[PDB]
């Protein structure tokens, strides 16, 4: 019997997996769902490419290029990754079959234009908080805490759109501009450099735009250095990696995350957590309490579970796998209740996460362990 085919490349090894693996789980997941009740009208779904590109552009290039050997898949769920996705783009826009980017936030992803709800590239929508959106919220927050602001960005279009956009809200809100910014590439082991700079320029905060492994090797240096000031990151680097290598010096650190997982959940927050620890268990994404989600869930898997869902509810609506009557199907959806948050999309319109979407969180000690709480 003829089976729906969607593939799929993303960070499934390396460093950054947590990204990768996450949505991987989440699209399976999604996936089973689905077929448990008899597939799409009847044809169930096959997960057909499940390829490793670990973060790398050159990998992504080779992925896609596979994927889209393949005249059957008719979806693509993209990979983690301003950088990969930024190298397959031109590829998978030509291609014309819808294309879920679940992760990747440099807005020209999904709006080559730089104006975010127009113009979107046809067949691209997208589950990431995207940089200019992320930014409101972080930017109002470092204006009105903090003074003299650093910061510092890994040397990816995600890091260097982080800057600028965090930058330009900071100014808007009337904060003063920032005293030193900085860079460092991906696995960067030694930051002395760039935290010495900071110290020299009399920070109050240091604000990081990067992910785990990375804003762990950062906050190990400043306490070296004795630069002890909060360090306000990106929701991205809120994760595992973080929490594990920078062990008790996450106190203190404060993110701008989406919200979905926070008490009390929204119902397909909760029936999502439901069936995911069902399969799982409280795996590395659920994090170290049984009895609560760790709020980076939304970041490393729900929203690959939304970008499938969103996949599938347009085959559905169009009743055909045709490119074109799937992305004006998907262009129809109104108010779908995803986990991270309620999807309306359109001609204009191909993103989902909007401010109220997200909060300020900030680790704080509860009894003997380390856990977020939104910010006052
Ligand atoms: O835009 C990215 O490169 C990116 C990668 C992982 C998580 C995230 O929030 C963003």
């Amino acid at each position: 019997a003829d089976t729906i085919k969607i593939g799929m490349t993303s960070a499934l090894t390396g460093p950054y997996n947590e990204f990768g693996e996450g949505n991987r789980r989440a699209v399976e997941l999604a996936v089973e769902q689905w077929n448990a009740k008899g597939g799409i009208n009847g044809k169930k779904i096959e997960i057909a490419m499940l390829l490793d590109d670990q973060l790398n552009p050159d990998r992504a290039v080779q992925n896609i290029r596979a994927i889209l050997d393949n005249k059957d898949i008719v979806g693509i769920i993209g990979p983690a990754g301003s950088g990969p996705m930024l190298a397959v783009i031109d590829m998978v826009q030509a291609d014309g079959r819808p294309y879920m980017n679940p992760i990747a936030q440099t807005p020209v992803v999904t709006y080559p234009g730089e104006k975010t709800g127009e113009k979107p590239r046809p067949n691209v929508f997208s589950f990431a908080l995207q940089n200019d959106i992320e930014a409101v919220a972080m930017g109002e927050y470092l204006a009105k805490k903090f003074k003299r602001v650093g910061i510092i960005h890994e040397s990816t279009a995600y890091g260097v759109t982080g800057v600028d956009y965090l930058a330009a809200s900071i100014a808007k809100n009337g904060g003063a501009k920032p005293v030193a910014t900085d860079s460092y590439n991906q696995g960067a082991q030694d930051m002395t450099a760039q935290v010495a700079r900071m110290k020299r320029a009399n920070v109050d905060a240091i604000a990081a735009i990067g992910l785990g492994k990375d804003l762990a090797v950062l906050r190990r240096t400043m306490a070296r250095l004795n630069v002890n000031v909060p360090l306000a990151a990106s929701n991205g680097a809120l994760g595992q990696p973080y929490q594990e290598g920078a062990g008790e010096l996450t106190l203190g650190t404060l993110g701008t995350m989406i919200g979905a997982f926070g008490n009390p959940m929204r119902a397909p927050a909760a029936d999502f957590a439901k069936a995911y620890k069902a399969k799982y268990g409280t795996d590395r994404w659920w994090g170290n309490d049984p009895e609560n989600p760790q709020l980076f869930m939304a970041i490393s898997v729900s929203n690959g579970y939304d970008a499938a869902n969103i996949l599938f509810e347009g085959i559905r609506l169009a009743n055909s796998t045709d490119p074109k009557a799937v992305i004006a199907a998907i262009e129809s959806i109104k108010d779908y209740q995803g986990v991270n948050t309620a999807y309306t999309f359109s001609k204009e319109r191909h993103h989902g996460i909007e401010t109220d979407g997200v909060k300020v969180f900030e680790y704080v000690k509860k009894g003997d362990k380390i856990r977020l709480e939104p910010i006052a």
